[PDB]
């Protein structure tokens, strides 16, 4: 029998190999498979990859007249001492069950065990969209055992920065995923003491045309548009008045439908000052003509008793203004 | 064997340490880890943190030549006796379980046990949204004993205030997060007796500026152009009729869209009385003009059979009146 | 040993105290903790309490010097005998498991049993919306015996209506909770017969106020405002003509914005009847003025080859109208 | 005990009774207890019902001097063998375990046994929505035995149609549910054999009114409101020409309104008909004006260097083609 | 006893048949049930199928004496050896246990054995919506051995391209199935070697002439409308001027609420580019009046101190770049 060649009931796998002296290292390797969803709201990330152990123990070496190693399934993890890595600032996570538990067990005849399994795990990422859309994120993902310190078990990384392998169809719908590496820290606990800790970092990016065509574009062209009646004869009252209420209801509109179309973050972002900029600039274009308008009929009275001159600097004044506005806020932002 | 140095099978360990006697003082550490999410319409957050149990028990002491502690898992925790500590008006928990059951398990020689567990809670919290958006909210979790009252079992912080840690990167996204405390109190139940009970407390806060710039900035803009039409010439009728309605609807579409912006809660908030004022002051501006041109109308017709008196008092009532309610709404709430 | 005291192996624990005799009695009480959600589309509401029963059985006693009884926890409760009451018309529903499962055990020495335990419930109700926004619902819980019938186990309030109790914290985010009572009745299986039923009673409210000024406010002001129209003078067709169809094009954002925050319940409510009259009143203000605007253009073609009575008549009719209907609807809905 | 005067311990129940010899009958009995809910983008729904079983078998006969049945709970399923029911079709279903799994078993003395659990199960269930909100659904549930073929085990309404029962309290909140009736057929399986499968079937209704009063209204209103500019002075041209296109303005916010309201269904419906059909009227009435302008301006130039027919022709020619596409529409959709 | 005629105990069922020599070789069939949903902002699909093994194996032969097979269920498979495929690249699988677990085993007394399972599964699949909506997607399903490598398992199609069914009733909302094939690759893990892999395909296509109908034709419509101002009096200001700034609300409107009508897929996309060329046409027929305008009244002025030819002109060229821009669109994306 394979559980008779292993000593199973002989020994007392509660305890770790040489327990009472040194530290025992154990190397890991991780393969990324799939990142499969990210939320701006939670400021959270899903992904599922393969993890891999190293380590030996003499209790699990068997005779054999040559090097051929056996293998086992997940029955006999639960009788055999298996390292207890977790993910540390995961919010949840599972084993892949089907049609059995995703596990292998690989023993050597001098004692060499590799035990794999598959997992997918969410993970908290802080992130800041003050210069949404123009944006960059970073994201980590940390290893660490839970009951043993750095005196009783020793975790790194086995083959140094080739131990980190990602698939090469892995994708989002809405961001650009760049620059994997891994780094390795020690934590503190102030109750239970020192541990060692294992990163996986990445970063991500986002479309910026596509922002750019379905935001700015409609408010410069408001923008532009409000200018219009600065060139219309000021005896058309009836002209004159409608177009700056409509253009201020087509702003607001737009303005409402892009705040809909944004995920609920409930501080302030760089769009937001260029949209009601606009709104003010195309508030003031409103407040002109009324001026113009109670200029002109003061002074029709007081006669009764050609160009205004008011249109003649604003068709200057305005778009110099909007030009300086444009410079200072894609200085600012990049 | 580890499990046979602990007398296992000579105790009966169903029962609590000090059986028929004194109550057994259990002290209990914290450390929050993360703030998950919050939810304004069920009324409820979630939490990580770990949750740690010291107590004595001599059924566990073992000989030993030193001070060396053996160290544990959740397999031996259903063997042997342990606390039963449950939420007070949670929801849902669960405990992790990747890649293996996060409980650790540590006993000294001299029979003092240490059990540490993570795990993630979500509790219930009475919100009050009437001074939206400038309302602050408490809350509150509890923990106690599910079966054990205060004459068999004592619970306590181990260290006081000290006894409470949290992540140095807890933040959410729409909230602040501040004052962090713990506190005891006792509890009745009039079938069962009387219990101990823990509480950790904090406070959460808005941002105020993003919802100015949001609500109260349009209206204001929209009720102060509405009083443009008092400066236009009367005799204009397709010029001033239009501009009311225009304004009347924008309001509309604006207050709509702040509606659907909003959570679902179905009652009466500080913002709705601001943007209904706003509304009301529209409406009359309307009915304003619409007085004007009857009376001017009834006059020419008489005289066949210069601006307004009601234009020059509207120009100085109507501003006043606004500049008062904003006093007074402002000296209300703060 | 306390499983020892207990002849748990000297008895078949899978019958029913005093087997082949009469029936055993149970007593239940339950005190309510909060209430988590509601669904009006789904039709059901969330509940977590706390159930116990209490009965007696010989087999559980054990000789003791004094009144002192021992506790257990849930892993004794797969030996011994225990009820097996479940909640009819529930969809879904789980018993709390952390720390440990939330199950408690009192055995006194005569053998007297308390049972205890803390659930979370989703029940469906029966709603009907058509005097929304002013309609009340009446919900229940129901708690039965699965498998055994009248003639074998007898089910009853331990202490009339003293045995229910409820949180003094109990509150909903947008109904108001009141007239908490109990009731019991028989009910009757076909294939298997008769069994005892218990009932648990409430009512809920909603916000009149709330309501009311979110919808009937609007269109009652919209209305007023299309009777402007009637006022102005008819020759200013560029400024009569456009006050109608701007008025009739806000009545319809306003219902689509109404119908868009409103649940998905798919007939007539009382609050679409009032909504839909205004805008038929709204419709036939324009149609007045296309009316007076052709006659008064035949008269001037005729003669060529003052206030029309028209106007007059309308002044009066149209609010007498709206005031006769106001009336009729809220007498008839109270 | 109980499980002694059964011999469990004396018979193989991992084989069906009878093995190598005729089939064993079982009869169904099913009682519906509610409907939870229905999708139309999943094209699914949920039912909760009760299932019992009826077959007979020596091995559990007992001595008795009476006809005393015996009652067990789902503890003794594990060890005797029962069938092996499934539902075909199904995306997901559970057995409710609250307080404890209900499952019940009643074991007469000559070995006729009763079995009967309590489920909630979802199917799916083609449906076609052309002629949507006019359509009518037939939706079925499938019962059919997993592992034995017709040669093993037979399966069929022990009362023929008497077997299936319906709570009085079913109700749907969007839908009308009638015709209840149970139908028998084989089933085929090229790898497998034969099998035989039960069916319980149902139909569904819609509230024709309320979709009628919340489409149809608002577009015939807004079609009849566009005819109006027929009546109006051609001279009138500040009047006539934004009538038309505000008219479009509100049919497109109509259109967008219940595109919104509906669900994601990706292809062509009755409705959608309608509405485009009353798009293009009403766009036609706006060229309609634009030639009859530029045919006044072209005769008063040539003129320079009363009605117009068209608009009497086109009083007479619109309503008769709207009457003629609605008897068309209604006559083909029913 | 059916357990005593196949030697359970006698055998170590922990290691493959032919353990140490020969790859055992395993065929595999598939049967498509339906598939239940499609996800386009997480690129998924769901699907629920049945799976079929086939292998022999020695120690499980019994004597008899014709070939009648015997039948087990799902509590043997935790004894015996069996395969352990499991789905690549998914996200969620679970196998359904409703009534009980919806597992088979059936052994001919040589030691053949069936064994089957009924599972649904969530897998990934990249899609590319540049040439929405008249994309066309491709997907992929994959099974594969997780422990054995192909030195120690072989794995293939029972029957080539017969192993394969599919639903006669298999259907989608929003999509048209076609094309299910199967084919075979290998596959290579640095770190553990060769395996084999199976393939299931499958192609999605779109309904066109519901996105036609409900996105290019509004489009087209307003911008033939935008038209027609070039045929109205140039001295109409007040009905030349609020045309085109209507026309844009219009459209404005439509392209937002198409916007919110369709998945978050944050790039460009195919209906994107003609929505915004046919709103800069809008906007370019307003500038045109402008223009016009300014320079009638500059004429007028110099004068004091018939149509215009940017109208005659405007008149021919508009149409034929909006068709040229048509075709060139339309030959592009086919
Ligand atoms: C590299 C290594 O250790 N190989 C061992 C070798 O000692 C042994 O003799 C042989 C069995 O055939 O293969 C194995
Ligand atoms: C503080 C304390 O109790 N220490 C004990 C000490 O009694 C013992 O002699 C030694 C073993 O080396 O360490 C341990
Ligand atoms: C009320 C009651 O039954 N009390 C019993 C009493 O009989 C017994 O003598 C005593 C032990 O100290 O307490 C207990
Ligand atoms: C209908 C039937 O089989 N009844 C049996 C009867 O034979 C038996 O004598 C009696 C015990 O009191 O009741 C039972
Ligand atoms: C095709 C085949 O192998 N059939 C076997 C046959 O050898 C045996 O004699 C008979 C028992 O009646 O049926 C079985
Ligand atoms: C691994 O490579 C990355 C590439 O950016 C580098 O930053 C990092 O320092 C390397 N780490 C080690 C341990 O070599
Ligand atoms: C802990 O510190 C907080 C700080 O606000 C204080 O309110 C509280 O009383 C302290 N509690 C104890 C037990 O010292
Ligand atoms: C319990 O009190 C309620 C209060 O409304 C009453 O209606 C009911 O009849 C009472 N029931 C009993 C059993 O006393
Ligand atoms: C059951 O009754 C229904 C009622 O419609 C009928 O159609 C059906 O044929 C009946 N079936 C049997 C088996 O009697
Ligand atoms: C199976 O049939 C498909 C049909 O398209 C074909 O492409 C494929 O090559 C065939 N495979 C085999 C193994 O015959
Ligand atoms: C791809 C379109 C880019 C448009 C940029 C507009 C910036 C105002
Ligand atoms: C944080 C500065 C915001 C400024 C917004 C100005 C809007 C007119
Ligand atoms: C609100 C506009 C008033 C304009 C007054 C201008 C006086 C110079
Ligand atoms: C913002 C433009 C102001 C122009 C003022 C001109 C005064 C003669
Ligand atoms: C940061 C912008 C604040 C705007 C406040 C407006 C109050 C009416
Ligand atoms: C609770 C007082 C609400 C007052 C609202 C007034 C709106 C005009
Ligand atoms: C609805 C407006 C009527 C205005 C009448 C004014 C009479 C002084
Ligand atoms: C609210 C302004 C009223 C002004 C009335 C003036 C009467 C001469
Ligand atoms: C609290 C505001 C109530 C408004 C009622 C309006 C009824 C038409
Ligand atoms: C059930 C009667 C509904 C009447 C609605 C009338 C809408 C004009
Ligand atoms: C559609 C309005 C027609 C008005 C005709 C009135 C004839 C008395
Ligand atoms: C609804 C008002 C009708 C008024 C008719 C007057 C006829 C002289
Ligand atoms: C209950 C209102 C029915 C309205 C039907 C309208 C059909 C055009
Ligand atoms: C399947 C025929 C659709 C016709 C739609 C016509 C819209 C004007
Ligand atoms: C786009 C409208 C043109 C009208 C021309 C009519 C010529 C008879
Ligand atoms: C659709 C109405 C057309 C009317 C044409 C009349 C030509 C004299
Ligand atoms: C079935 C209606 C098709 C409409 C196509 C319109 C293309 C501009
Ligand atoms: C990728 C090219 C996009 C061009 C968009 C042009 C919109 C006017
Ligand atoms: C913004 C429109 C200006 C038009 C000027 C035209 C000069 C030829
Ligand atoms: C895009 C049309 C331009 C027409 C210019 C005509 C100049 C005489
Ligand atoms: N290193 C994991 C861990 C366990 C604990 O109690 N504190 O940290
Ligand atoms: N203290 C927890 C508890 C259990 C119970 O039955 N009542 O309260
Ligand atoms: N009283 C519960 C129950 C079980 C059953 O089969 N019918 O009703
Ligand atoms: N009748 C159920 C079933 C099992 C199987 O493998 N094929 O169909
Ligand atoms: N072939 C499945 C698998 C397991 C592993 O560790 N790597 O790949
Ligand atoms: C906002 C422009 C006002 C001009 C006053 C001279
Ligand atoms: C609302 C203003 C009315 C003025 C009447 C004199
Ligand atoms: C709807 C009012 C019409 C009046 C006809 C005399
Ligand atoms: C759409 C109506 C056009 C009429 C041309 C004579
Ligand atoms: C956009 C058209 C402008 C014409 C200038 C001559």
């Amino acid at each position: 029998k394979s559980e008779q060649l292993l000593r199973i009931d002989d020994h007392d796998f509660s305890m770790r190999p040489g327990f009472g002296g040194p530290a025992i290292p154990v190397g890991v390797d991780v393969q990324v498979e799939s990142l499969d969803s990210i939320s701006e709201v939670d400021m959270d990330f899903t992904m599922t990859l393969y993890l891999r152990h190293y380590w030996k123990d003499e209790r699990l070496s068997f005779p054999s007249t040559n090097n051929l190693s056996m293998t086992f399934d997940g029955r006999l993890v639960k009788k055999i001492w298996v390292p207890d890595m977790f993910f540390v600032h995961s919010k949840r996570s599972f084993i892949h069950d089907t049609t059995t538990d995703n596990v292998m067990l690989r023993v050597q005849p001098d004692g060499k065990v590799l035990y794999s399994l598959r997992v997918t795990v969410t993970a908290m990422c802080n992130m800041d969209f003050s210069r949404f859309p123009l944006d960059t994120q970073t994201c980590s993902l940390e290893i660490e055992s839970y009951a043993y310190t750095e005196d009783d078990l020793m975790l790194y990384w086995k083959k140094g920065n080739d131990s980190l392998k990602t698939d090469e169809r892995i994708s989002l719908s809405q961001f650009l995923i760049q620059e994997f590496h891994t780094t390795t820290k020690l934590a503190f606990y102030s109750s239970t003491g020192w541990y060692n800790r294992l990163y996986i970092n990445f970063t991500l990016r986002r479309h910026i045309f596509f922002f750019l065509l379905q935001t700015y574009f409609p408010a410069t062209l408001m923008v532009m548009l409000s200018w219009v009646s600065f060139w219309i004869d000021r005896r058309a009252v009836p002209a004159r008045v409608p177009l700056g209420i409509t253009t201020v209801l087509t702003m607001s509109t737009i303005i409402t439908g892009v705040n809909a179309s944004m995920p609920r973050v409930s501080y302030i972002k760089a769009v937001d000052i260029y949209l009601w900029v606009s709104f003010v600039f195309v508030f003031l274009s409103v407040l002109e003509y009324a001026a113009v308008n109670y200029l002109t009929t003061v002074q029709e009275r007081k006669e009764q008793k050609d160009t205004h001159a008011i249109d003649k600097y604003s068709r200057i004044i305005f778009p110099a203004a909007y030009i300086l506005f444009n410079l200072i806020y894609w200085s600012i932002f990049s």
